[PDB]
């Protein structure tokens, strides 16, 4: 039989291992020859594996690279202008890789050039609330200062935006052992902790879903018109550079000015964590000087696009996509995910060679330039938006398969909750002490839902990965799954080696998943989800699960507004319409579910599958969210304070955020009411797509 | 048999006559009780006629009305401030209607209030080129002047925009007998010409597709958040009032300053048509004073929405819509169209009662507040945009069935050219001297295509009617047809009584269509088009017709750019990508047509019908056109200079328009190139929706 069980049994841990090894022997930085060579390899193998068609789709996008002959670094400089301390020019390479070429040195992609000098201010995680605390409570002014911030908690792009708006003239990012060094584990190569010389690479853009900075709206093809750099989307206006904790220590140890406001501001280094500005007493005339010479350059990138044509509905697309470009070796990010995709394609291809085809078309994608701002997936979606809008059933992401070895983590649209619960009940738990138990059981035990007993936690989608254009811009039901750490122990990284040279095949094989069983489990979840989305006669979406969460999010946003009862009275701010729309959605969804259970008629079916498919689509507002035209989903957007986190009813949330500080409360509360209207309308309009069609 | 012939034979001229009489005995001004009563009547009759469901959909939108107790008028005022001449407070009512209540006096809907005084400047038709001629060639400055303009040539809203941007402080619109009085025909009631006391009502908004001024983007429902008036879309900033030619004569006869620049500026009144500013010699101290006291008020409007559920594809909608509100009696505009819709519904209903149903769902609409800016159709489409976007096959408009008695006029998407040619070959010509000949023959003889021998003229869609939201905003294939005048004789109105109290049932019955045969022919064309769109197994769209016109429009825009060869060389402006995209569209469309001819498989069919349906949709850009976010179709938009006319490749056209006057040619030519890119991309993307889907 050709069924999901045949698909799943064909997946092998040993294949995933072989592929991960294959993909991580040299760096595959976006826009480099080696990543083009890997693209061509993946293309050839996917064809070998049996896909109907496998093409490269290329774009010429803005990327950023250090200058090979004019290295970036930071100094402490004395009154005479002698540089008395310099940060490192590279991470000491790991054992056996000390002769590997083309390791990009740590840098912040898209930093402008500059050599600003000044006094340091320490800003904790550089979150919105850290700057509130500095400026409002401590009366510390960041204007004209170089800010130093620890990585963690939020997307580093948001940190840089926040520092810019505080008037900083430069930003230094560092990894604090409080956040990147787990107690009682050794530094790489002897354990999975970040060494003092390790540094986290990463882009610092604020694209808000735009894709390539030069071509928002349109693919960056051969004849594209490009914005000038001064009009580019999302570029930071001040120099930024990342360093490890050995170097950070040397920068922080001399810090003077105000004490940290409380212990949530202290990391684990042996320094006071003084906020500054500037150094204590004897060193008060010393400054910090940055030297950034990176350049932005339009560079060719290559996605691999594989197609397995559907037997019955070839014009319905289920997409499995994840990126292939890495900062250095990408042992976890992304190749632990890409090796899984490779095995999934191989398995589907084995069935295809035996005469099977899925009901709907499956598209497989190896995205490029994800690390520079989701550029590959976003340009390809801009190119193909009309096909995706009208034909796209679902998008399943496939970045890092592991960030820990503790339990499953899934983030997806509510439309896939039921699919995920059912599939995980049919898979074996890989966990020690759950042998012979289902993945659902182990997951639910380790990561219980906060709302319901006997259910597992499933989170909303945030962003900072390649599902962003499919979900937040285009409104295609999207999901992701991976193995993760125990977030109950502490909220620190389950992979501190993230974006460092130490993130290697050996890291994975020695410390995370020596038997590749977590990778195999993740291949079964991602692969199984794609199998069911592509093969189930009725799309495996339960619209009733959206109704339950919509009520949750409405209760939540209402409770935020209710902190301001006087203003709600004064400006007649009512959530009645939103609750009414949510009630209607619940009633209509329930009736639709009954018809879906109760109808041999392929037009009714397809009509009903179209209503299922276009339901996520109905939450798209073509006017987008305020000043974020590429975030169009009215229920979910990336948090304006942290691109990685999702926010529910983002339009209302942002209108309410910090509202007591607005200088014109009438105007601010007007805008709250406007967003309530937009949300109520969109929920009601989505509900009505599920009514009888005539 | 239940076939198109049974549908068509059931339509009766005598029924259309009875319905027109019924709909035109009292005024049906938008937002008034009488128009609500007519809505309820139409709703009841449509149910009687056999529709499955007939509902009112209501909205609360900004409308505008004169003040009943503080009438609008214009004066000539002397040095002492004595008003020595006053324009009329009402049109003398026609025979037998001298006791009819609630005739709205002539006014310009949405004029602000004011009583500006000043010197007159005569600006011809107040077109873009008329203001160029005044300001650039004649050196006449309109700033602080009251402008007087003759109606004709362009939408009156554009005139007012142009006058505002010239710095006018008020606008007087008048009907010149050159444009509204055909030689050798008598004035109403003795012929169809405009009498000296007749006045053209009409809104003067510049909505650019927004719909209700207060709620752009969202339907104006019960909980809608409204903009404040100062942020409303499209309202004029200076007072405007319309007058007849008796009054115009009194205002123009004293005009001094410069002679008219040439004879294209002279109308037919016995006056010099001096441009001004101000009066000659003896009257140089006299001024013109406007008194406008109209008020804008949020008012309830009602669309009637009738549904005839499809037997096989109930989730595919073919819409027949036209408005019901009129300025006064609406003898032509809109009731000559609405009586036709009524008979069409009656006919479809007769078949339904005998057991027939169309394959796809047919929606019938009686739109309200069309005359105040397409408000009814636009709010309903904003409410239902997700259903329309994913399910809308075609929209057929049904305003005025006649504007002349000479030949057919059709404006539609190229996707319907073939349908229109085939249908009109199967209909009988109503024309004297073509008895026993087809409508195609008489039409093609009287209105030959400029490009092809033996084909009739079919024009592109402009705007200024209810298809605008369906076509230019949402991208649903749209068309319209009516009987028209001989545009070869002269380009003057074929109905000069437009929007005047004289536009009555008797006007139609006595002077246009005493046998109602032109109305019947138009019912057969509109009804037949709806029948075929709703019943043909394969959607009756020929994508190859789009390829032919795209090449025409590309040649055209290229020839406009080529007037500037030096700049094209300097800025490297190439149309290569646009022609390449048009070539690709032609090749792909041709291959698609072959498959469409060459495939018992309902999924292939429906897949192919979806490709046909979504083809018009593929020309939508979700970012819209520059500063016109509700005009999203990249091939067609209403002309920025004349809402009634369509413009092809509007984005490129507007970037090129008057480019030699731009102060920064580098920037202007950059923007031309950007629009070329957007157009090439969109054409290629549309083409790719017709490729094999996997
Ligand atoms: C959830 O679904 C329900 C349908 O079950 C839907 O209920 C609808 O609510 C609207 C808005 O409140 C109702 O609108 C009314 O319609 C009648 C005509 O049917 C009008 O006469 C009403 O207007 C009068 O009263 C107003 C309110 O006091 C006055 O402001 C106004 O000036 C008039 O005096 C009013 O417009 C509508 O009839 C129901 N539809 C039903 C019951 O079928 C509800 O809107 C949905 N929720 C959302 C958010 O869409
Ligand atoms: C109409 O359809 C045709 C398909 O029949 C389509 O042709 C495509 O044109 C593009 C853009 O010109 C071609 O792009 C090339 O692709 C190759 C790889 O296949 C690249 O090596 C090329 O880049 C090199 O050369 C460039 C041009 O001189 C340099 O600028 C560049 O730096 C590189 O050196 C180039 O990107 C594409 O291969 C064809 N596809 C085919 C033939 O299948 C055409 O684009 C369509 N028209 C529109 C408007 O879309
Ligand atoms: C996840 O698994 C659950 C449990 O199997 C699925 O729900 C079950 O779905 C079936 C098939 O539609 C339902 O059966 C129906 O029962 C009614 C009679 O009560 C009948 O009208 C139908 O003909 C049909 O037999 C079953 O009730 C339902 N069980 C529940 C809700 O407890 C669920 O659909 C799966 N989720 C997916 C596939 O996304
Ligand atoms: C308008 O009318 C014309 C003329 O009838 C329609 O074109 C005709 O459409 C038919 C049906 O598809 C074509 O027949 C096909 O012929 C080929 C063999 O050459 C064969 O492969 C098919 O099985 C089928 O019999 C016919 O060729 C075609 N005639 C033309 C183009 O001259 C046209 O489709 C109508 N337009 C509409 C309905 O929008
Ligand atoms: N362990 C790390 C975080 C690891 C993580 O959560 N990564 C994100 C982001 O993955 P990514 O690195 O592939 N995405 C890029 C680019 C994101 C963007 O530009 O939107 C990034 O975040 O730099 C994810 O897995 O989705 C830490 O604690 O700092
Ligand atoms: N005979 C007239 C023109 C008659 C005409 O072309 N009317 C247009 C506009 O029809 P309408 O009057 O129903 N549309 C309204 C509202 C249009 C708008 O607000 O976009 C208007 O033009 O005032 C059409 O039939 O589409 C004349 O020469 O001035
Ligand atoms: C990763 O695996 C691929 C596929 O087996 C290897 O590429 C092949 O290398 C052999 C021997 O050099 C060639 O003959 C083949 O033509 C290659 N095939 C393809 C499809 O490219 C590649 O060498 C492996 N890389 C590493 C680092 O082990
Ligand atoms: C990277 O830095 C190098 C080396 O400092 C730059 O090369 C210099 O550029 C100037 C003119 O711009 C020349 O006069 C120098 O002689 C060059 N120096 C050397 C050592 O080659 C180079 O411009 C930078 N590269 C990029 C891409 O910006
Ligand atoms: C940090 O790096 C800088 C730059 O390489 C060093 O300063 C340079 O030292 C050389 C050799 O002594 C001088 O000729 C250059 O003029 C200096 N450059 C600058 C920009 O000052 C500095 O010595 C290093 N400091 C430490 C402690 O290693
Ligand atoms: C237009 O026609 C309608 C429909 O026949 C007339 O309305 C009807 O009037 C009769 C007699 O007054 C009533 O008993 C019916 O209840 C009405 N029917 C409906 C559906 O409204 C209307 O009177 C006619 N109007 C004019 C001006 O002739
Ligand atoms: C229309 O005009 C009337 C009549 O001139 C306005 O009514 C007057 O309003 C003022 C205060 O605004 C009163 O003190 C006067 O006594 C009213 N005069 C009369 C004769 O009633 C009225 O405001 C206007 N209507 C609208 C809707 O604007
Ligand atoms: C034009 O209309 C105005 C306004 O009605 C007339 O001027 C008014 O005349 C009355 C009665 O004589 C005066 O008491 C008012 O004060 C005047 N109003 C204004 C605004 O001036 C005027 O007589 C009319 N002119 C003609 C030629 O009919
Ligand atoms: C911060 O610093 C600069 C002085 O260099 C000043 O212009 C700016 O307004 C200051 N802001 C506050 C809030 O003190
Ligand atoms: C793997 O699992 C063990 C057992 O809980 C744990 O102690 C170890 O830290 C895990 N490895 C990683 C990288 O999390
Ligand atoms: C037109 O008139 C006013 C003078 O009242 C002036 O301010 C404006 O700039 C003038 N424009 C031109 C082009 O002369
Ligand atoms: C009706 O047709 C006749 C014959 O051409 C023409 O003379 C007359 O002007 C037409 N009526 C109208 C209103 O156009
Ligand atoms: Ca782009
Ligand atoms: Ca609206
Ligand atoms: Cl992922
Ligand atoms: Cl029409
Ligand atoms: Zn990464
Ligand atoms: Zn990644
Ligand atoms: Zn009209
Ligand atoms: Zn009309």
């Amino acid at each position: 039989k050709h069924n999901m069980k045949a698909f799943l049994d064909e997946l092998k841990a040993e294949n995933i291992k072989k592929f991960l090894y294959n993909f991580t022997q040299i760096p595959h930085l976006a826009g480099t020859e080696q990543n083009f060579q890997l693209a061509k390899q993946i293309q050839s193998q996917w064809k070998e594996f049996g896909l109907d068609s496998v093409e490269l789709a290329h774009y010429d996008v803005l990327l950023s690279y250090p200058n090979k002959t004019h290295p970036n670094y930071i100094s402490i400089i004395n009154e005479d202008g002698n540089e008395i301390f310099n940060t490192s020019l590279f991470e000491p390479p790991p054992p056996g890789y000390e002769n590997v070429s083309d390791i990009v040195p740590p840098f912040s992609a898209f930093s402008p050039q500059g050599m600003p000098e000044g006094d340091l201010v320490y800003v904790n995680y550089a979150r919105t609330e850290d700057f509130f605390k500095l400026e409002r409570d401590m009366k510390i002014n960041c204007s004209g200062k170089i800010v130093i911030a620890r990585y963690g908690k939020v997307f580093r792009g948001n940190k840089v935006k926040n520092a810019q708006l505080a008037g900083a003239k430069g930003v230094i990012l560092y990894s604090d052992p409080a956040d990147y060094f787990a107690p009682g584990v050794k530094s790489y190569p002897d354990g999975w902790n970040l060494p003092g010389g390790g540094v986290q690479r990463g882009n610092i853009l604020n694209l808000n879903g735009a894709g390539d900075p030069l071509t928002p709206g349109y693919p960056a093809n051969e004849y594209a018109y490009r914005r000038g750099i001064a009009e580019a989307v999302g570029l930071p206006s001040i120099p930024v550079h990342p360093i490890g904790y050995y170097d950070a220590q040397k920068l922080l140890e001399k810090m003077g000015g105000s004490a940290p406001p409380d212990s949530s501001w202290r990391g684990s280094l042996k320094v006071p964590y003084n906020v500054g500005p500037g150094f204590t007493g004897n060193f008060s005339t010393q400054k910090v000087k940055m030297h950034i010479h990176s350049t932005n350059e339009v560079t060719r990138i290559y996605n691999v696009i594989g197609t397995l044509r559907g037997a019955v509905e070839p014009d319905r697309y289920v997409i499995l996509g994840g990126h292939r470009d890495s900062w250095v070796f990408g042992g976890i990010d992304p190749q632990s995910g890409a090796a899984v995709v490779h095995e999934i394609v191989r398995s589907f291809g084995t069935l295809k060679k035996e005469g099977w085809r899925p009901r709907r078309t499956i598209l497989f994608a190896s995205w490029d330039a994800e690390e520079f701002g989701l550029l590959g997936s976003t340009e390809w979606a801009e190119e193909n938006s009309r096909l995706l809008q009208e034909r796209g059933v679902a998008y399943i992401n496939a970045d890092s398969s592991i960030e820990g070895n503790y339990t499953l983590r899934v983030d997806c649209t509510p439309l896939m909750y039921s699919l995920v619960h059912n599939l995980t009940k049919e898979l074996k738990s890989p966990d020690e002490g759950f042998e012979g138990k289902s993945l659902y059981e182990s997951w639910t035990k380790k990561s219980p839902s906060p709302e319901f007993s006997g259910m597992p936690r499933i989170s909303k989608l945030g962003s900072g990965n390649d599902f962003e254009v499919f979900f937040q811009r285009l409104g295609i039901a999207s999901g992701r799954a991976r193995y993760t750490k125990n977030w109950e122990t502490n909220k620190f990284s389950g992979y501190p080696l993230y974006h460092s040279v130490y993130e290697t095949y050996e890291l994975v094989e020695k410390f995370y998943d020596p038997m590749f069983k977590y990778h195999l489990t993740v291949a079964q979840v991602r692969g199984g989800m794609v199998f069911e989305l592509a093969n189930s006669i009725v799309l495996p979406f339960d619209c009733r699960d959206y109704a339950v969460v919509l009520r949750k999010y409405a209760d939540k946003i209402y409770s935020i507004s209710m902190k301001h009862p006087q203003e709600m009275k004064t400006y007649s701010v009512s959530f009645d319409s939103l609750f009414s729309a949510v009630k209607n959605f619940t009633e209509i969804a329930s009736k639709f579910s009954e018809r879906l259970q109760d109808f041999s008629n392929p037009i009714v079916l397809r009509m009903m599958n179209d209503q299922l498919m276009f339901l996520e689509r109905a939450f798209i507002d073509p006017l987008g969210l305020p000043d974020r035209p590429f975030y169009r989903h009215v229920i979910y957007a990336p948090s304006s304070h942290n691109k990685y986190a999702g926010e529910s009813f983002p339009g209302i949330y942002d209108a309410l955020f910090d509202i007591e500080s607005k200088v014109d409360p009438s105007k601010a509360w007007g805008e709250v009411k406007r967003q309530i209207y937009v949300a109520a309308f969109t929920v009601q309009a989505a509900a009505e797509t599920l009514s009888e069609v005539a």
